[PDB]
């Protein structure tokens, strides 16, 4: 009886990313994601997003468990798809990826800040742009679009519409009406 | 006069430097150094230290006033005198660099931080490892210790009584009574 | 009788800019010119500079002092001019600008936060790269790099030791030992 | 003497505006401008200005006073001179208004709030919207634009730079190079 | 006369590198630069580029050359100028390097061949990746990026417009109209 | 005198553009240009056009060139201009390009090709590509006609005569007779 919303549409196998991506709430995705591959590792899955990011390696769980798991995943971004929240979306499996009419992208470069003694600063520094790099690489590779474009266009916050997304690779399509 | 303790004691050419460093005090000292200098080229100065260090170009605006007046500058550690502050001390005047029996000095690496984008986490992550070297430098100077003895002994925290710290060239000697 | 150390140096004609630019420190170092001036309006002013940077609008008020003044107005820089740290530094006498062998400069552009109204936004964001603008052909102007060079050198944090100060034309030369 | 270079400037009949507007900042130049008016009503006191606006009624109280007084008040601006530091600014001594090259202006319209009953939120709306109109009135007059170009140019923020005070006519002429 | 147009623009010190690059012409264009030095040395030398580059070591022997000579040896491209013609474009004085607005930069690593036994083949693999490394820092050195960066971007082949080069730092500016 | 014809003609401020374009041929035009406006450049010059085509960029080299220098270049098609051609035709000073009654032009879209790794096709395709559209629009820049119009004019071979040619906004007028 609707008692519980997302529970109830976690059996028509969907999924809401919604806000800040942290630890918990991303784990909270992961053992959705795992439970969906069990209870049918046939049928899609689908993950709706309106974050605007959020800490990496939280996100990076939820990215692994994308691939890892059988079934593919389809990924709609509603409002906004930010940062780590573009990332996740152009990770959709391939074809399944979209954006409704108005929704709109940001992407940009890893954010971080170390404090300590010199030595320690150089090993965390060497460490962000090493993500910095792979966040890249994983990302021409979802888009299709080379290093090149991608290190020139997310060295700075960079905004697409819903048709621009589309044009870039990042989601496939633009679902206007379901029809 | 006693009107003003501070005062007086800087008619006889002695400055004090206490506690943490930082663009103020350090000021007030570079201009008690500008000012004596003016007082008398040729007549040394002395300036006390009881310091458990602080921000890096506000001590280094001292020592570049320290190297540049002409009159030469007596330093006498007391107390304490620790990271920017053990490297003013064994800046002084060669020959007059001391130590109280008691006090101690310790020395480390630069401590730092940063937040932002990754690339200019890397501007200034470039940054304080050069800023690193030059200091290693300036105290293998002003000591004799290779480059290499101190890079390697000033990744960690390292305590000195005043004995220690003349056997390295920090101090010069040792005041214990004076005569 | 060497009461305020500064007053005793300002009858020297030598002026200190420390710390953080600010209206009020900005308007205590506008009246010391404007003073020296009136004092003898021949006689060239020292300016030491050692701040991280600060208020634009404040830094300008400096900057416009120092052009208005008769006086040739030379700047000394100790610890660090970073921002309008380093455009005030640069904004002397061409030859009499100098880096203390230690001291570092930084440049970079302008800095801002609006919050509003769309429109006011634009108003707003129009301006600052107006002012953004006008910055970098002062620059120009000051360090004998084109327009060219200037903006696309400070769209990032830039460090300079007192050697590529010098090289950049930013400071036409080295304070080194007294003579 | 210089113990007080304020106190000192004051006697060439200096008068410093810095910062916010508000009751005793403005007290403070009111005072000194009666002050100066005493020691001779004759020769022009100068007013410098570098604000970022502030209270209405503070500033009224300086506008006043400016216009009451005999000697001419020649307003120079330095940094900045936002809302209420136009107005200052401008309702200087016609022939006597200056701009320094890179101060940069700032016109808009009154701010404010109230809260309470609506009988009362009316009062005041009514209250505002009546001073409101006496200060581009006041504006014109002083720029002497059309009181419809001003009612225009302050609904929203609207910088000026040097040279286009000038043209509007809120300065009588830019200060560069002591001569 | 005009007998020898070629040899009509040397006496204007202007000196051409077009079409394939390697050891002939390559040794022409040393000769030339070699024979202006001898005419007047203090006088700049423009090298007009127009080519898909060629032979490194026959490249080699300008870059050194243009270093080595006491004029600066100010680089202009028309056309294009690719490998081995970007590299010479870039080493060209500081400051005196150009595109014609629709010239076209491209950049990419050493291209090579060996036939021979396993033991012959490691000693120049080896080579060839040693020769690699010198090209990205000179690159470094000349554009100003970081190696990592340089060696990243040259992977493959890169196109870059005039603007872009200026941008990246290949060139200075872009030449537009004669003035 | 008509030891060479070529060079006797180029006295007369002549050049003549045969056959093919390619680097050499094209290096020789540029280099006859600088030539001319070196001798007085204020005079016109006029170039010749009877080829096919060829190279874009030892093209491009010529057409920049024809913008750059002072000397107005006038532009004569004889027997006929086609693709590059027709470019460089349309390219010389407004009000000064021709076409002699019988000539005829042809315009298109650029032609190239490729070998090698899906990525590295993708590169050069994207370069191409980046190249058509600049070289239409400079094709509306010069004919004014609509940019879309030429993108579709070029899509495929399209001969002009003369009288379509003046028409089109190729050139703008047709010589006859010499009066």
């Amino acid at each position: 009886r609707s008692f519980d919303i997302y529970s109830r549409l976690l059996k028509e196998r969907v999924i809401f990313l919604t806000g800040q991506v942290e630890d918990h709430m991303a784990n909270l995705i992961v053992a959705q994601m795992l439970f969906l591959e069990a209870e049918n590792p046939e049928k899609d899955i689908y993950l709706y997003i309106n974050s605007p990011g959020g800490v990496i390696t939280a996100g990076m769980s939820i990215y692994d468990t994308m691939q890892f798991i059988k079934p593919d995943v389809s990924t709609i971004c509603m409002g906004q798809a930010a940062s780590m929240g573009a990332f996740l979306l152009t990770a959709g499996a391939k074809g399944k990826r979209f954006c409704l009419p108005n929704s709109r992208v940001m992407i940009h470069q890893p954010l971080g800040g170390y404090q300590g003694q010199a030595t320690d600063i150089e090993i965390h520094a060497r460490e962000i742009l090493k993500v910095k790099g792979r966040m890249n690489e994983l990302m021409a590779l979802h888009t299709g679009q080379s290093l090149e474009q991608i290190e020139r266009d997310t060295e700075r916050d960079r905004f697409l519409s819903a048709p621009e997304a589309v044009e870039y690779g990042l989601v496939d399509s633009i679902l206007t009406h379901r029809n």
